[PDB]
């Protein structure tokens, strides 16, 4: 269609228009919970999770050369009961048919497979990561910090920013995408005002099909965390 | 969720997000077709077509008292070769596993079955109907004329305004559902300004479940006339 819009001020268990991949589920105190945990609510290793709205975006039109602005509003927050917490949370956009590929509950954030997960001709994934993961023995793509980052084809970010995990904290994003500049970017911020921004050049037409879906992702490998959804609001005009 | 939106300015026939029932489709020229035609394009008797959104609305929210509103515009036109042209097209909305019943495919326009058609108690339908055909013989329920009507779990409207179909000629319609005032209003207008107006007091939370699906129904029985969607927008929020 021309548009589409649709907002969660919070999540209920009930909710007819998400679809859950791997271990995702919305809970019955209303919080989106991606990855799995055990009868205690610990956060447990190897898993992943992925969440996708049901209504399919169209991102844009090859026959009229039109093209989609978005804007996707969300917060979350990550809990664990030890340290260098893993994997990390992203908002992602696919072609709707994408399914959580095989080896990527870990490092590769539930969006990518290894073989070709730095292999921009083979994905067709669009990401934003709140990567809190960096381990050069495993993540060798990452730097050596907990970044945010914008991930075009690739688990390797186009461009990050460094960003400290707060445990339990809400942190709040705002991801755009402006076609006429052909800019994404992500403001995000914690309760303090303190602020991450990212933002990077990318035509949407060469890296996604004219349709798509969006949504979320997490994964733990060996570390471990949750990775709470709170709320989301999207909208996408063709324009 | 708490809202949804969406906007056809035109309708594609790769539309992802809409349901087709009976003999509905989306021609090759971007005109929403809710009944069927034969190889030359003339519209034929008996059939019956209707389309839903394939998102769910939230209309209301039994634990928290929350009532959605709602809007919805469109434009549409009817062709007939001959008199007396039939049935009819009506903007509805139904529980999300609603069907075409039998026997519908008439002056029942593809929403109700002939036994309980005028049996509040039984059906879920909220509808909003542009009724050309009105013969006793057949519509007992129906004034004496063409005419708008709001239908509230029955064929019989619960109120109806006087309205000459013209021939090929498009009516714009806004369709807006306040829960404060718990009023349905519908304004529709011919390009020359002559405007229809109808509206009805009805608490939707106890004439249809709590989630919903919207679209629109239009059926010929012996008479008959293409029913052509050109353009839909609709929003709900849950208040
Ligand atoms: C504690 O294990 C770390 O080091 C191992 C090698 O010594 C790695 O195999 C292991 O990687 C796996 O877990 C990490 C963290 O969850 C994950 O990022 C990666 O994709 C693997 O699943 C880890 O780095
Ligand atoms: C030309 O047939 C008309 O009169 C018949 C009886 O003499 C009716 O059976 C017939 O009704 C069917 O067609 C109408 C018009 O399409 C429709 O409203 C009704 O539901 C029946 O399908 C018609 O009135
Ligand atoms: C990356 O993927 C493309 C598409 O399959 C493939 O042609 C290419 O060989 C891959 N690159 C490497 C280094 O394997
Ligand atoms: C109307 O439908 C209700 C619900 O099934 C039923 O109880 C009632 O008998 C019907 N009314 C008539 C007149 O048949
Ligand atoms: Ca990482
Ligand atoms: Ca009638
Ligand atoms: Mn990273
Ligand atoms: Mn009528």
């Amino acid at each position: 269609s021309d548009s589409l819009s649709f907002s969660f001020i919070n999540f209920d268990q009930d909710e007819r228009n998400v679809i859950a991949q791997g271990d995702a589920r919305i809970s019955g105190n209303n919080i989106l919970q991606l990855t799995r945990t055990d009868s205690d609510g610990t956060p447990v290793r190897s898993t992943v999770g992925r969440i996708l709205y049901s209504a399919q975006v169209r991102l844009w039109e090859k026959s009229t050369n039109r093209v989609a602005n978005f804007q996707s509003q969300f917060s979350f927050f990550l809990e664990s009961p030890l340290s260098n917490p893993a994997d990390g949370i992203a908002f992602f956009i696919a072609p709707p048919d994408t399914a959580i590929p095989s080896g990527s509950a870990g490092g590769l954030l539930g969006l990518f497979s290894p073989k070709t997960a730095q292999n921009e001709s083979a994905n067709q994934v669009l990401a934003v990561e709140f990567d809190t993961f960096y381990a050069q023995n495993s993540n060798t793509w990452d730097p050596n910090y907990p970044h945010i980052g914008i991930d075009v084809n690739s688990i390797k970010s186009a461009k990050t920013v460094r960003w400290e995990r707060r445990e339990g904290v809400t942190l709040n994003v705002l991801v755009t995408y402006n076609p006429s500049t052909k800019t994404l970017d992500v403001v995000a911020t914690y309760p303090d005002g303190q602020r991450y921004q990212i933002s990077v050049v990318v035509d949407v037409t060469t890296v996604l099909p004219e349709w798509v879906r969006v949504g979320f992702s997490a994964a733990s490998g060996e570390q471990f965390q949750t990775h709470n959804l709170e709320s989301w609001s999207f909208t996408s005009t063709l324009l």
